[PDB]
Protein backbone atom coordinates (compact mmCIF):
# COMPACT_ATOMS: atom_id res chain seq x y z
CA UNK A 1 0.00 0.00 0.00
CA UNK A 2 3.24 2.15 -0.27
CA UNK A 3 4.13 4.76 2.50
CA UNK A 4 2.09 7.63 3.76
CA UNK A 5 3.58 11.37 5.63
CA UNK A 6 3.60 10.14 9.18
CA UNK A 7 2.29 14.07 10.27
CA UNK A 8 -0.31 16.67 8.25
CA UNK A 9 -0.81 13.09 5.91
CA UNK A 10 -4.48 14.36 5.39
CA UNK A 11 -4.77 18.09 5.80
CA UNK A 12 -5.26 18.92 2.23
CA UNK A 13 -8.67 17.21 2.50
CA UNK A 14 -9.40 18.65 4.83
CA UNK A 15 -9.50 22.18 3.44
CA UNK A 16 -11.33 23.48 0.47
CA UNK A 17 -10.86 21.99 -2.49
CA UNK A 18 -9.56 25.97 -3.84
CA UNK A 19 -6.68 25.58 -1.55
CA UNK A 20 -5.11 22.89 -3.66
CA UNK A 21 -6.72 22.69 -6.86
CA UNK A 22 -3.75 25.07 -8.23
CA UNK A 23 -4.77 24.65 -11.55
CA UNK A 24 -8.04 26.18 -11.17
CA UNK A 25 -5.95 29.63 -9.45
CA UNK A 26 -6.35 32.60 -11.13
CA UNK A 27 -4.13 35.18 -10.55
CA UNK A 28 -4.44 38.59 -10.17
CA UNK A 29 -1.52 40.18 -12.66
CA UNK A 30 -0.49 43.43 -11.85
CA UNK A 31 1.34 45.87 -14.12
CA UNK A 32 5.18 45.50 -13.89
CA UNK A 33 5.83 48.47 -14.59
CA UNK A 34 5.48 49.71 -11.07
CA UNK A 35 8.74 47.95 -11.00
CA UNK A 36 12.19 49.43 -11.80
CA UNK A 37 14.78 46.85 -12.49
CA UNK A 38 18.32 47.79 -11.39
CA UNK A 39 20.14 45.15 -11.10
CA UNK A 40 21.05 41.70 -11.63
CA UNK A 41 20.25 39.97 -7.36
CA UNK A 42 23.93 38.61 -6.67
CA UNK A 43 16.74 35.63 -13.73
CA UNK A 44 16.18 37.84 -10.50
CA UNK A 45 16.73 41.32 -10.11
CA UNK A 46 16.68 43.90 -7.41
CA UNK A 47 13.76 46.22 -7.98
CA UNK A 48 12.87 49.70 -6.92
CA UNK A 49 8.80 49.96 -6.49
CA UNK A 50 8.41 53.62 -8.16
CA UNK A 51 5.62 54.07 -6.17
CA UNK A 52 7.16 54.07 -2.48
CA UNK A 53 10.78 53.57 -3.69
CA UNK A 54 11.07 50.19 -1.90
CA UNK A 55 13.42 48.04 -2.66
CA UNK A 56 12.32 44.42 -3.42
CA UNK A 57 13.12 41.70 -5.62
CA UNK A 58 11.67 40.73 -8.95
CA UNK A 59 11.59 36.91 -10.67
CA UNK A 60 10.57 36.47 -13.83
CA UNK A 61 8.62 33.86 -14.63
CA UNK A 62 8.36 31.84 -17.99
CA UNK A 63 5.22 32.47 -19.79
CA UNK A 64 5.02 29.61 -21.66
CA UNK A 65 4.20 27.41 -18.61
CA UNK A 66 0.64 28.25 -16.98
CA UNK A 67 0.95 24.71 -14.84
CA UNK A 68 3.65 25.74 -13.03
CA UNK A 69 3.06 29.20 -12.78
CA UNK A 70 -0.41 28.73 -11.45
CA UNK A 71 1.27 26.38 -8.83
CA UNK A 72 3.68 28.37 -7.44
CA UNK A 73 1.60 31.40 -7.47
CA UNK A 74 -0.79 29.20 -4.93
CA UNK A 75 1.49 27.61 -3.02
CA UNK A 76 3.22 31.15 -1.91
CA UNK A 77 -0.55 32.96 -1.15
CA UNK A 78 -1.24 29.72 0.73
CA UNK A 79 2.42 29.87 2.70
CA UNK A 80 2.22 34.22 2.88
CA UNK A 81 2.93 34.85 6.57
CA UNK A 82 4.77 31.96 7.49
CA UNK A 83 7.18 31.68 9.34
CA UNK A 84 10.92 32.05 7.55
CA UNK A 85 8.78 32.21 4.36
CA UNK A 86 9.58 34.46 1.72
CA UNK A 87 6.99 36.68 1.55
CA UNK A 88 5.53 37.16 -1.92
CA UNK A 89 4.26 41.10 -2.44
CA UNK A 90 3.16 40.58 -5.81
CA UNK A 91 2.15 38.81 -9.47
CA UNK A 92 2.61 41.14 -12.16
CA UNK A 93 3.08 41.02 -15.84
CA UNK A 94 4.91 43.34 -17.60
CA UNK A 95 2.52 45.51 -20.35
CA UNK A 96 3.92 45.41 -23.36
CA UNK A 97 5.07 41.19 -23.06
CA UNK A 98 2.58 39.73 -20.43
CA UNK A 99 5.44 37.60 -19.16
CA UNK A 100 4.60 36.90 -15.18
CA UNK A 101 6.88 37.79 -12.66
CA UNK A 102 6.78 37.60 -8.99
CA UNK A 103 7.60 40.17 -6.49
CA UNK A 104 9.42 39.44 -3.30
CA UNK A 105 10.72 41.13 -0.27
CA UNK A 106 14.32 41.47 -0.14
CA UNK A 107 16.71 39.55 1.43
CA UNK A 108 20.22 40.59 1.57
CA UNK A 109 21.98 36.91 1.11
CA UNK A 110 25.53 36.16 2.11
CA UNK A 111 27.03 33.50 -0.29
CA UNK A 112 26.27 30.38 1.80
CA UNK A 113 30.11 29.32 0.62
CA UNK A 114 31.87 31.90 2.67
CA UNK A 115 29.09 31.88 5.56
CA UNK A 116 29.28 27.95 6.37
CA UNK A 117 33.16 28.59 6.95
CA UNK A 118 32.76 31.43 9.79
CA UNK A 119 29.46 29.64 11.35
CA UNK A 120 29.74 28.29 15.03
CA UNK A 121 28.02 25.21 16.70
CA UNK A 122 25.73 27.92 17.91
CA UNK A 123 25.20 29.54 14.53
CA UNK A 124 24.92 26.22 12.65
CA UNK A 125 21.99 25.10 15.02
CA UNK A 126 20.63 28.45 15.54
CA UNK A 127 20.07 28.61 11.42
CA UNK A 128 19.08 24.94 11.44
CA UNK A 129 16.65 25.73 13.82
CA UNK A 130 15.20 28.76 12.04
CA UNK A 131 15.05 26.06 8.40
CA UNK A 132 13.14 23.97 10.40
CA UNK A 133 10.55 26.64 11.36
CA UNK A 134 9.97 27.36 7.84
CA UNK A 135 9.48 23.24 6.65
CA UNK A 136 7.49 22.62 9.77
CA UNK A 137 4.96 25.36 8.55
CA UNK A 138 5.33 24.91 4.48
CA UNK A 139 4.28 20.75 5.89
CA UNK A 140 1.52 21.57 8.10
CA UNK A 141 0.21 23.45 4.88
CA UNK A 142 0.35 20.61 3.31
CA UNK A 143 3.16 21.46 0.58
CA UNK A 144 6.68 20.12 -0.22
CA UNK A 145 9.00 22.31 -0.98
CA UNK A 146 10.96 19.59 -3.05
CA UNK A 147 13.98 21.09 -3.33
CA UNK A 148 15.73 22.26 -0.15
CA UNK A 149 19.68 23.13 -0.68
CA UNK A 150 21.98 26.26 0.82
CA UNK A 151 21.44 28.14 -2.65
CA UNK A 152 16.97 28.09 -1.54
CA UNK A 153 18.21 29.12 1.88
CA UNK A 154 19.04 32.76 2.19
CA UNK A 155 21.00 34.01 4.99
CA UNK A 156 21.13 38.09 6.08
CA UNK A 157 24.30 36.94 8.65
CA UNK A 158 23.98 40.78 9.85
CA UNK A 159 20.58 40.81 11.15
CA UNK A 160 20.32 37.00 12.09
CA UNK A 161 17.83 36.42 8.92
CA UNK A 162 16.78 33.27 7.33
CA UNK A 163 14.64 33.05 4.12
CA UNK A 164 13.24 29.39 1.96
CA UNK A 165 13.16 30.67 -1.06
CA UNK A 166 12.14 29.54 -4.52
CA UNK A 167 9.09 27.31 -4.02
CA UNK A 168 8.80 26.55 -8.28
CA UNK A 169 9.01 23.10 -8.06
CA UNK A 170 7.24 23.02 -4.86
CA UNK A 171 3.97 20.19 -4.61
CA UNK A 172 1.22 19.48 -2.39
CA UNK A 173 1.04 16.69 -0.76
CA UNK A 174 -2.01 13.90 -0.82
CA UNK A 175 -1.88 10.81 0.52
CA UNK A 176 -0.62 8.28 -1.81
CA UNK A 177 -0.11 10.62 -4.61
CA UNK A 178 2.68 9.28 -6.81
CA UNK A 179 4.78 12.16 -7.99
CA UNK A 180 8.11 13.28 -10.55
CA UNK A 181 11.33 11.52 -8.81
CA UNK A 182 13.21 14.17 -10.92
CA UNK A 183 12.73 16.98 -8.42
CA UNK A 184 15.66 18.61 -6.13
CA UNK A 185 18.75 19.22 -6.88
CA UNK A 186 21.34 16.07 -7.41
CA UNK A 187 23.11 16.34 -4.03
CA UNK A 188 20.38 17.09 -1.95
CA UNK A 189 18.06 14.45 -3.75
CA UNK A 190 16.86 11.43 -0.94
CA UNK A 191 17.06 8.28 -1.63
CA UNK A 192 13.46 7.33 -2.69
CA UNK A 193 13.66 9.56 -5.81
CA UNK A 194 17.23 7.99 -6.91
CA UNK A 195 15.56 4.36 -7.13
CA UNK A 196 12.28 5.94 -8.74
CA UNK A 197 9.75 5.80 -5.44
CA UNK A 198 7.09 7.96 -6.25
CA UNK A 199 5.09 7.95 -3.41
CA UNK A 200 6.90 10.19 -1.57
CA UNK A 201 6.39 13.17 1.53
CA UNK A 202 7.69 15.77 3.79
CA UNK A 203 10.10 13.43 4.41
CA UNK A 204 11.92 14.17 1.28
CA UNK A 205 12.29 17.74 2.69
CA UNK A 206 13.81 16.75 5.60
CA UNK A 207 16.73 14.45 4.00
CA UNK A 208 17.54 17.51 2.49
CA UNK A 209 17.66 19.10 5.33
CA UNK A 210 19.94 16.59 6.95
CA UNK A 211 21.89 16.69 4.04
CA UNK A 212 22.63 20.44 4.80
CA UNK A 213 23.33 19.62 8.45
CA UNK A 214 25.88 16.84 7.36
CA UNK A 215 27.65 20.08 5.11
CA UNK A 216 27.92 22.61 8.03
CA UNK A 217 28.97 20.53 10.79
CA UNK A 218 31.55 17.92 8.81
CA UNK A 219 32.71 21.09 6.44
CA UNK A 220 32.50 18.66 3.28
CA UNK A 221 29.95 20.43 0.74
CA UNK A 222 28.58 19.05 -0.62
CA UNK A 223 28.37 15.96 1.84
CA UNK A 224 26.92 13.57 -0.76
CA UNK A 225 28.71 14.84 -4.09
CA UNK A 226 27.29 12.52 -6.64
CA UNK A 227 28.76 12.76 -10.25
CA UNK A 228 25.54 11.67 -11.83
CA UNK A 229 21.74 10.30 -10.27
CA UNK A 230 23.07 6.52 -10.28
CA UNK A 231 26.53 7.83 -8.93
CA UNK A 232 24.31 9.84 -5.95
CA UNK A 233 23.13 6.60 -4.59
CA UNK A 234 26.64 5.47 -4.71
CA UNK A 235 27.91 8.02 -2.73
CA UNK A 236 25.09 7.55 0.35
CA UNK A 237 25.35 3.96 0.33
CA UNK A 238 29.29 4.49 0.94
CA UNK A 239 27.78 6.19 4.14
CA UNK A 240 24.28 4.30 5.08
CA UNK A 241 25.79 1.03 3.61
CA UNK A 242 24.77 -1.24 1.02
CA UNK A 243 22.87 -4.06 2.63
CA UNK A 244 21.36 -1.26 4.99
CA UNK A 245 19.91 0.30 1.27
CA UNK A 246 18.76 -3.18 -0.40
CA UNK A 247 17.14 -3.32 3.49
CA UNK A 248 14.92 -0.51 2.55
CA UNK A 249 13.99 -1.66 -0.73
CA UNK A 250 12.75 -4.92 0.36
CA UNK A 251 10.47 -3.20 2.98
CA UNK A 252 9.34 -0.88 0.60
CA UNK A 253 8.91 -3.78 -2.35
CA UNK A 254 11.32 -1.59 -4.64
CA UNK A 255 12.78 -3.35 -7.47
CA UNK A 256 16.98 -1.57 -8.12
CA UNK A 257 18.04 -0.64 -11.59
CA UNK A 258 19.91 -3.38 -13.02
CA UNK A 259 22.33 -0.74 -13.84
CA UNK A 260 23.09 -0.26 -10.14
CA UNK A 261 24.45 -4.04 -9.82
CA UNK A 262 27.81 -3.51 -11.52
CA UNK A 263 28.54 0.40 -9.44
CA UNK A 264 27.01 -0.05 -6.14
CA UNK A 265 29.38 -2.61 -4.77
CA UNK A 266 29.67 -3.32 -1.43
CA UNK A 267 30.06 -1.08 1.87
CA UNK A 268 29.58 -1.46 5.27
CA UNK A 269 27.47 1.28 6.97
CA UNK A 270 29.76 4.09 8.72
CA UNK A 271 29.55 5.47 12.01
CA UNK A 272 28.77 9.11 11.54
CA UNK A 273 32.21 9.54 13.94
CA UNK A 274 34.35 8.51 11.43
CA UNK A 275 33.71 11.86 9.72
CA UNK A 276 35.67 13.59 13.00
CA UNK A 277 38.14 14.89 12.08
CA UNK A 278 40.43 18.37 13.42
CA UNK A 279 39.35 20.34 10.92
CA UNK A 280 35.23 19.93 11.94
CA UNK A 281 35.52 18.48 15.75
CA UNK A 282 34.67 22.43 17.06
CA UNK A 283 31.61 21.86 14.85
CA UNK A 284 30.69 18.13 15.75
CA UNK A 285 28.74 16.90 18.79
CA UNK A 286 27.04 13.96 20.10
CA UNK A 287 23.72 15.40 19.51
CA UNK A 288 24.22 16.88 16.29
CA UNK A 289 25.10 13.34 15.15
CA UNK A 290 22.26 12.03 16.93
CA UNK A 291 20.04 14.27 15.50
CA UNK A 292 21.81 13.94 12.04
CA UNK A 293 21.48 9.70 11.84
CA UNK A 294 18.16 10.24 12.80
CA UNK A 295 17.81 12.09 9.53
CA UNK A 296 19.90 11.09 6.87
CA UNK A 297 18.34 7.32 6.92
CA UNK A 298 17.01 5.62 4.21
CA UNK A 299 13.93 4.64 5.46
CA UNK A 300 12.04 8.12 4.87
CA UNK A 301 8.79 7.06 6.76
CA UNK A 302 11.36 6.78 9.69
CA UNK A 303 12.92 10.38 9.35
CA UNK A 304 12.33 12.77 11.85
CA UNK A 305 9.67 15.38 11.13
CA UNK A 306 10.44 18.73 11.35
CA UNK A 307 8.52 18.99 14.58
CA UNK A 308 10.35 16.03 15.90
CA UNK A 309 13.68 17.60 14.80
CA UNK A 310 12.81 20.67 16.87
CA UNK A 311 12.21 18.99 20.31
CA UNK A 312 15.89 17.27 19.55
CA UNK A 313 18.56 18.16 22.56
CA UNK A 314 20.94 19.47 19.65
CA UNK A 315 18.43 22.92 19.54
CA UNK A 316 18.02 22.83 23.31
CA UNK A 317 20.56 25.82 23.08
CA UNK A 318 18.18 27.86 20.29
CA UNK A 319 14.73 27.17 21.67
O1 LIG B 1 13.03 32.16 -6.43
C1 LIG B 1 12.62 32.74 -5.40
O2 LIG B 1 11.60 32.45 -4.72
C2 LIG B 1 13.45 33.90 -4.92
C3 LIG B 1 14.74 34.12 -5.39
C4 LIG B 1 15.45 35.21 -4.90
C5 LIG B 1 14.83 36.04 -3.97
N1 LIG B 1 13.57 35.87 -3.51
C6 LIG B 1 12.90 34.80 -3.99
Amino acid sequence: AGSRARVYAEVNSLRSREYWDYEAHVPSWGNQDDYQLVRKLGEVFEAINITNNERVVVKILKPVKKKKIKREVKILENLRGGTNIIKLIDTVKDPVSKTPALVFEYINNTDFKQLYQILTDFDIRFYMYELLKALDYCHSKGIMHRDVKPHNVMIDHQQKKLRLIDWGLAEFYHPAQEYNVRVASRYFKGPELLVDYQMYDYSLDMWSLGCMLASMIFRREPFFHGQDNYDQLVRIAKVLGTEELYGYLKKYHIDLDPHFNDILGQHSRKRWENFIHSENRHLVSPEALDLLDKLLRYDHQQRLTAKEAMEHPYFYPVV
